[PDB]
């Protein structure tokens, strides 16, 4: 009934995978190869092309931040949105801050020595944004527990560290951003989120060859 | 109750007042002059310090599409999304299109004579793909009346309009676009968006200013 064009290392994909998880939804995990695109994502995601794409009774939903509120949507139980409008224009501001900065990460995998230096410190003052006048003083941006917010901020955490190590900078330190080290911690700890991240190695294997080809 | 720190040209805050104007939402209209911003606007949106900024009831609302559903939750009678799940999916996917694409009209003000016509055509593209896969066959993006799907292209109406004279290039036209064609056609002359819009000849004014700087 639910059906999941995923990836082993994708975070858009693992994004999909927590908020099921989250909801208790029962799904079929169909992981593409992106050299060899299957006919039936190529008829799903006509527009991109790409993973991840959740079918539901057949009917295909695409993007990892359409997919989350179709499931919060679909799924209400377990509710990972707040119920205020105003709470809730504030966890869509910061999800939509995190991807129009998604961008500015690129630049660790593409400048060398004394430019990747600068890429670096412009992450870290993008994060330094999202720890101040997002996450605060609470344990997660949801609360007391995670929510759509922590999820769309997943990447920070084994994804960021891959990149980190591939590219030879630090970016995400707790000298630099005590909150948001203590919660991509937390979030790393959750149960849900350790039994469904890549294996590292892998991943850090992955993020050197993306490294390589974008210089 | 409710502030907007607008403007008189910016497309992103006529789709406020429109959403606002088809809720029937009572406003004070503050427009911001961008070379001097009035403390209020830094406050209110310290992370990008743009316009529009919606103010209710003391607490600010940025960032457009985070503002338009932040009015439909908060003024549910006239409903601007569907009910269905898929149907709000669906809704939420055309929109994030248009704002992942917004930037390669950008090309419109900075390329010349033949690298202009090519991206131009990129643009008919862009609009063809939303024209099939999106509208269809419908009069409006929200079937019979207007929604935020018709909010979120209404940049393609005057906007795109006086981008094209003031570039010097086609790019909605019926012969290529006819679906598209009518329906920028159908919207302009909704009274609520007729009664609500830039005059065009300063609109073009300001579109030949930007084209200017953009080279
Ligand atoms: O576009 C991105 C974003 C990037 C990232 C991760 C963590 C922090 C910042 C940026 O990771 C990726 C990995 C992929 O397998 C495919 C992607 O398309 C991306
Ligand atoms: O960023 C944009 C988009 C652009 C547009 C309009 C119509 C169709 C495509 C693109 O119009 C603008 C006008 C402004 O006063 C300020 C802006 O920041 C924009
Ligand atoms: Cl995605
Ligand atoms: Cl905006």
């Amino acid at each position: 009934d639910v059906k999941l064009h995923g990836s082993w290392v994708s975070p858009f994909n693992y994004r999909v995978i927590w908020a099921l998880k989250l909801k208790g939804v029962e799904f079929e995990h169909i992981v593409e190869d992106l050299t060899n695109k299957s006919e039936l994502l190529l008829k799903y995601n006509p527009v991109y092309k790409k993973i991840p794409v959740l079918v539901h009774g057949g009917k295909p939903i695409a993007e990892s931040l359409v997919i989350l509120e179709y499931i919060e949507e679909t799924w209400p139980e377990n509710p990972l949105l707040p119920t205020d409008p105003y709470e809730r224009a504030m966890a869509r501001f910061w999800i939509q801050y995190g991807a129009t900065k998604t961008a500015a990460f690129g630049a660790l995998f593409r400048a060398s020595g004394e430019e990747l230096e600068k890429a670096a410190k412009e992450v870290v003052e993008v994060l330094r944004v999202l720890e101040e006048q997002g996450l605060g003083d609470k344990k997660f941006f949801g609360g007391d527990s995670i929510n759509l917010v922590d999820i769309s901020f997943g990447l920070f955490t084994c994804w960021l560290e891959a990149i980190e190590e591939a590219a030879g900078v630090k970016v995400l330190e707790p000298s630099t951003l005590p909150r948001l080290h203590a919660w991509a911690q937390n979030f790393i700890e959750v149960p849900l989120i350790k039994e469904n991240i890549p294996d590292y190695d892998k991943l850090l294997l992955h993020m050197k060859g993306v490294r390589e080809k974008m210089m």
